[PDB]
């Protein structure tokens, strides 16, 4: 039916629609006072010193690749212009002592997570949301992300998150903790199990977790750590062809209707189960038997699944707790407003131009619509790196 | 839509689709000159020394508990005692050195597999499908059984098949090989990798062999060594509990459309992929979260999305390669027709009577379901056991 | 003091000791007869089943090479000629059901054990102890070790025993266990912990057992699966090298004053915590920096530190429970007076012929007798193999 | 008749304690350490070495001798070499930070500082009455910022990270600040690479070697009691280390041979008796297992100490040790060994630090395991242990 271009101006609506209320109020100082901090036992007390930076290092970790884009004068490069300004405006703000929007790094271990996905955002697109920020709004987010090591020896899981932090110290060319690196960068690739899966700690699990954290943040770290002779070309495409293969069964997972089961902790965070597959897709760097059009199709199918009603929306325009609908009672007690941003992160296609084969290449079906209609199903099977 | 009964009604009549050609055919002595040998390359050697024991076997594992029933006047009764008089005609058929369809042990190491298969289907009916064969019948078994030693090893994934085997051995006053039962417990145990998953061999894949294989032979076999002290109880609810675990995955795959995702080696083996979910649904033992009425609906709409059409049937009404459709391009090299009646293992349930909840309860959405509709959605988590 | 030529006239004479009321008795008939069960607990009930197959396989097992040489007209020629002659008499009464001395390998497990060492024996003096057996005899052994697998003993370091008697099979061109031998080789290897130590089992230990048991039975075991393709040069190569690293320890904890550490579980076997160096001293293959005639010295001391006087034995020259002197108190609850013969094992190095440069060159200080004096002390550094 | 008492002991091990570690400790005193000490290495290079060596010296002899000058003063021959001596490592304690000392010890340069500020932070916390509090505020603050300063010279090694993890909590201890996460991670790292029978192993490679005496167990039990009362490490932890130790001190009292030798295996042996650290450790601890006996470890121990220290074959012709193991064989020492990294050597006199009429030191002479052994004594059954 729907075109490729049409498929993206489907997922620019859709990525709109998620991140703009957080993206605008943190620009206009307002996001303490209007976003909603919802919790499964309702108590806000914890939840209203961590929620707010949640909301803004994984909504702007999502919407990163599309802001990365040359500007130009289409009516989608008016939003994408739009929507960059305000980020900056946001981030200003979010470091400045006299907003009201200032948010927490010092209160509870929880920033440790929020300012890896913060700078995430800063390596997806360093040059238009890192470089344009005035030098004191740059040294309060080095200090701020540094003020994070009196309590990165937590939860052991969570590792990767200051990894992630200090390579991007490192990459910054100020002081990092080279223990930090060496201890994560080690760990996860001790967890490493198999077939494109690690465990997400000792013991392993079958979630959205891989998808979540860390694939999609090994890579990055590891690509931080490269041009230093901090890690090898070897062991950053041995960590590259994991998140290549994991994508395969993230792909294989959207059922015939657009739909993608729900399983493990932290179904809340949405698409995000796919950043997998959308980092691969943004990266050019699909499995051979997957064609870009294809993740285009299930991807866009899912997205307007789960972003196009209103049902994970509630009257303001905020993410609900639930899956798709206003289903409290699946999210873990961790969970408040803020986190649910975790929907944005399968958008990164965006950061892929107009003209990518990824948008311009006719409809596709993607692997189980091919499978279950009698079409062209590829032989898939374990891989040993 | 459908009641339960008429669910029922359902898999009768499509286990008997799947099942009957088989079972018919072996009883009438025309298995190896009516079953066609199909294969991804086209080629027949080696396949044909094998192939059938495979269809044999993967059959009998699965109808084997709808068959251990009582006996009843019902229609359904009827075909029960019908199905099970050709089961035990093919069986005196398949060890008699006379008769045409007699199968293969002896030649080539796949023989180890499905002898396994075989020996699940006396397993799970013993007073129906072993105690009625008459004596010389039963010590051919346990020879050709025991013949199996001559090949063994590859240390590998087969290992459990063996010591299926052994158990079953055991079980029956036998001579067996004791070391093969302890080396095939132990390392099952050391393979588990956590949250209901285990390895199949040294190396973890993201594949339905946990399914096909693991859960159900596991645990059988334990209950195999349990009454003779070779295993604790200790250990077999360990298994039991890794089974019901991993079936909690299983339930939540089953998409809102009734569709399932094809990722994995041997995704010929279509709803082999719910054995796991199966088996515990006969034990009674699901989690009680999952309602046995929403396991009966979620496998009826896998069920008859799969089999009620003959996308997956030659002319004759013969399993074709494929996953629904025709689709040789996804075969393994080893896979054969005989080779896809594993079709049959989602179908123990049939073992419960017709008047067990699990037939008579009111429809029910399954897990997917209702998370997408916007209903009651259990929170998951991964399990330290 | 002594030269080359005296240092292999005091092993012959001590060796003798050791060997010949074994080895006498048994060819008498006498063996069971003459043979002293002494142990802790002063019992001899099961014991005495037991006792008489550890006397003979431990015995022959370090006799072997020597035994395997050519004969020649000197007054230790004569000797070997006498000795092989004996041996031969008493194998085939060891396995003549008519004989007072056929040996037990029916009740207990602890045969698996000895089994292995009389199995040793057969294979590093092959043409000398095995072919000249009439073909009756080679039956019976063939059909004793075939007899064992019914107890697999577990105790998991007892697996390389069954590995190496089934390894012989093979060797023979017999009916052998490929199993057996699979698992058994893929367990040391992954018992290994490094620096030329492997585990006896789940966890390491830090005792003789590595000299008793591992290296010299796995490299054994490998000899014999190598021309049959089961296993690769490079695992030959590997677990061969690791003995050689092994052997450096052993040569260096002797002291200057020709003892070395009492520790660890069965002290009781005496010189055979030097089965490692004497085996590596056999082939010919001691590293760079330690001299052949140096273990050559290290060794003669502590052979008459505890075989020249009589401490060890009793007044009819049996070995006694001790390390040197009477002292059953440090005897394990499974040792007997016939356990005691792994004292042979050290005595391998007169497989090497007189004109051998082991038993000519001159005389030489051994590591800790060179260190402690002064001398060069080569540095020592972990290996990674 | 050469069979000495125990009173002779005691002042024989005074006696050889003083000979090895009184030039490295009266020379920082007076301020010529970096003038007097030679810097000898195998290759003849002293560049970098110099760099380190120095505070490699100080560290390590004080490790060994702390436990000694722990002991409350008397007015015995004893108890005076103790307050004297004790006062000089005060004075070159102070030299040390001082700016304006010319045996000021480095900290910033290199990576090995880490692995000699641990064995120093060892001696302050094996003697933190006699060596530590008896400081200036100003000299403890100094050496507060030098152990901090170590932290961005790190993500070094497999091992070394025992060093830093005891460095951490030593700074836990005084209640400055404190890196917990290098703590954890040492914590944890060391209990994952123990392998069995009272063995870790260094890093992930096992090796048999002497280095589970140099600074896996002291240093793991010493660093779990700073964590324990922090609500940061359990009574579970700290016994299993302690009980590991145990078993670990009997190998190490079994290895010692009837001549009153020990063989010389593995790495660094120029760390001579620093290989009996962990009996060591156990016998001033006062828990021995129990079929070893104070008695035997101090026999056993006295025969070590004099057959390498009584004579000068492991000292140059101004009582400095040199490289070797018994003699000079500098052919035996590893590229990162100079004349500072023997003073390991004291890590064996721990025992020092009983009192003179301990039964350590009061008790009859008492053969040891192996001396036991070889001429037909009582021989205690040995066996692998789960724990
Ligand atoms: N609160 C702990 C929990 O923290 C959660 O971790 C998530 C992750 O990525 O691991 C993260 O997405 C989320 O924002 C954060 O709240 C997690 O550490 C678990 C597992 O140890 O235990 C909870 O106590
Ligand atoms: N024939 C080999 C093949 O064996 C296949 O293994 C499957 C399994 O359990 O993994 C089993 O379901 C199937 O019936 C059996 O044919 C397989 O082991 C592959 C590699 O895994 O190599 C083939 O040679
Ligand atoms: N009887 C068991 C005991 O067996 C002993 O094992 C030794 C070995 O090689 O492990 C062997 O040298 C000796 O002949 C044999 O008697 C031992 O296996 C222990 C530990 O498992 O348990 C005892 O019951
Ligand atoms: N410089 C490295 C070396 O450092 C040495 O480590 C020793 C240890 O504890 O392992 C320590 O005793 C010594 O003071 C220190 O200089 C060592 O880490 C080795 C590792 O093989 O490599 C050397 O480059």
């Amino acid at each position: 039916q729907t075109t490729g271009t049409q498929d993206r101006a489907i997922w620019v609506k859709l990525l709109w629609k998620i991140s703009y209320p957080v993206i605008h109020n943190l620009a206009e100082g307002t996001l303490h006072q209007n976003m909603p901090i919802e919790t499964r036992s309702g108590e806000t007390a914890g939840y209203k010193d961590m929620t707010h930076l949640e909301a803004v290092g994984r909504t702007l970790a999502g919407v990163a690749p599309w802001l990365a884009l040359p500007d130009d004068d289409t009516e989608e490069g008016k939003l994408r212009k739009q929507m960059r300004e305000e980020v900056l405006k946001g981030l200003k703000n979010a470091v400045d002592p006299a907003s009201p929007d200032l948010l927490n790094f010092t209160k509870h271990a929880q920033p440790i997570v929020d300012a890896a996905y913060l700078v995430h955002a800063f390596l997806r697109a360093p040059k238009a949301l890192w470089e344009p920020l005035d030098e004191v709004t740059k040294e309060r987010y080095i200090k701020s992300f540094q003020s994070l090591r009196d309590r990165t020896g937590a939860y052991n899981n969570w590792l990767l998150f200051t990894g992630l932090t200090e390579s991007f110290l490192l990459g910054k060319g100020v002081q990092y903790d080279q223990f930090r690196i060496r201890v994560s960068k080690n760990k996860v690739k001790e967890w490493y199990v198999g077939d494109g899966w690690y465990s997400d700690g000792p013991s392993f699990s079958m979630d959205n977790y891989n998808a979540y954290v860390m694939h999609s943040m090994m890579v990055a770290m590891l690509e931080n750590l490269l041009p230093k002779r901090w890690a090898s070309q070897k062991e950053l495409d041995e960590a590259m062809n994991r998140m290549i293969r994991h994508s395969e069964f993230c792909e294989r997972m959207i059922a015939p209707d657009g739909t993608y089961p729900a399983f493990g902790a932290s179904v809340t965070y949405r698409t995000a189960a796919f950043q997998s597959l959308a980092d691969v897709a943004l990266r050019k760097k699909l499995p051979s038997h997957v064609s870009p059009a294809q993740v285009r199709c299930a991807l866009t199918a899912v997205h307007r699944n789960m972003y196009e009603g209103n049902q994970n929306f509630d009257k303001d325009g905020w993410l609900v707790l639930g899956f798709n609908g206003h289903q409290p009672e699946c999210a873990d007690g961790y969970t408040s407003t803020g986190s649910l941003y975790m929907a944005t992160l399968s958008f990164l296609p965006l950061g892929l131009p107009a003209d990518d084969p990824f948008w311009t290449d006719a409809y596709a079906d993607w692997t189980s619509k091919k499978a279950w209609k009698g079409g062209h199903l590829h032989k898939d099977y374990k891989v040993e790196y």
